[PDB]
């Protein structure tokens, strides 16, 4: 039961990235899987729970990475590391499907609640802004809620844009530009010549949370 | 006769690709919405896939023309913010707002849905504008205005994609704003930011004059 569940989500999670919620089925999860038909159906009744449940581990299956001295440089490794798993090259394959269910517009008729993920991310997001505020780290008035739905909006659409461009090959250097550029608007200045957007200090955070 | 009828599909298409997006659409729900016969639809498209490429291939042409300003990003932003209204439903454009679902939607590696033309000439359209603001002193002299134009096309279609889960695209006007007042201190000349109207009253304005 325990790494069943997961395999079953993974490979749901796999089948949804390729072809959408609506053009999936139970079948391809299973063949895609490798489980029996008993085992699918102890965890999952259907497609609309499979769906439902790779949305709601999405959050979850982002490796934290240790707490940092800087947190919006924590903010940055985090969006970093996001980009690492949504490349294809190695994917994270709940992380690709969620998003991807996350995205797609879908119907009024589907009961999948897209706004779970997008709500946990922006609540993080602003979190992490809110501890900033505290450590001294950001401008004495910034809008720390609305810098939130700012992130979480602006990342979406540059991962967007890179997928449909670039299979998702340049989404670092993408976000790395998201990021600074939208930082000095609302950073501390002896916090902005303190942070680190290189691809080494990228490597060695998504090194880090594999293992 | 012609014309209005290939036209009154596409825009029935669009209405239903919106809807249910391009793999859920079919045939038979764009008749009953056009209210055409099989007939007349068959001769001016050969099926589903057809009806998509003309709904993307509509895509820049149903963009409102914003005048020519003095401030180049004056210009950008009135565009986005007129971008905003037109994706709000109401009166909102139905070839437009369908046109960024089939955008933006992953679709099958298998469809001939070709995204990147719509997205490159929404980049290419936005590099100009900055490409232009720089030869105006509006933007730093040596600004990678290619890295920018994509950082803005990519940032506004994620703010749609976030207010359309959140609120329908309710807030839309007020993230955009957002957006803008917060990237373009990182790239705009001393005096510049100061002088940008982010104001509802202009939307108006702009958005009236583009319906005549």
């Amino acid at each position: 039961a325990i790494r069943t569940r997961q395999t079953i989500l993974v490979a749901a999670a796999e089948v949804f990235d390729e072809v959408g919620y609506e053009a999936a089925t139970i079948s391809d999860v299973l063949k895609r899987s490798g489980v029996t038909k008993g085992a699918l159906y102890f965890h999952f009744t259907s497609k609309q729970e499979l769906a439902q449940a790779v949305l709601a581990e999405q959050v979850a299956s982002l490796p934290r990475v240790p707490e940092q001295e800087l947190k919006l440089q924590q903010s940055l490794d985090e969006a970093l590391l996001l980009a690492h798993l949504l490349r294809e090259g190695t994917g994270d394959p709940i992380v690709q499907g969620s998003v991807r269910l996350t995205v797609d517009q879908g119907s009024p008729r589907d009961h999948l609640n897209r706004r779970v993920p997008m709500q946990a991310w922006t609540e993080h997001t602003q979190s992490l802004f809110e501890e900033a505020r505290a450590k001294g780290e950001i401008l004495p008035h910034a809008d720390v809620e609305a810098l939130a739905k700012l992130f979480v909006g602006a990342f979406t659409g540059v991962q967007v844009l890179s997928r449909i461009m670039t299979g998702r090959a340049d989404l670092a250097e993408r976000v790395a530009d998201l990021y600074r550029h939208l930082m000095p608007s609302f950073a501390m200045p002896g916090i902005l010549v303190r942070l680190d957007f290189s691809p080494e200090r990228g490597s060695r955070v998504y090194e880090a949370a594999m293992k």
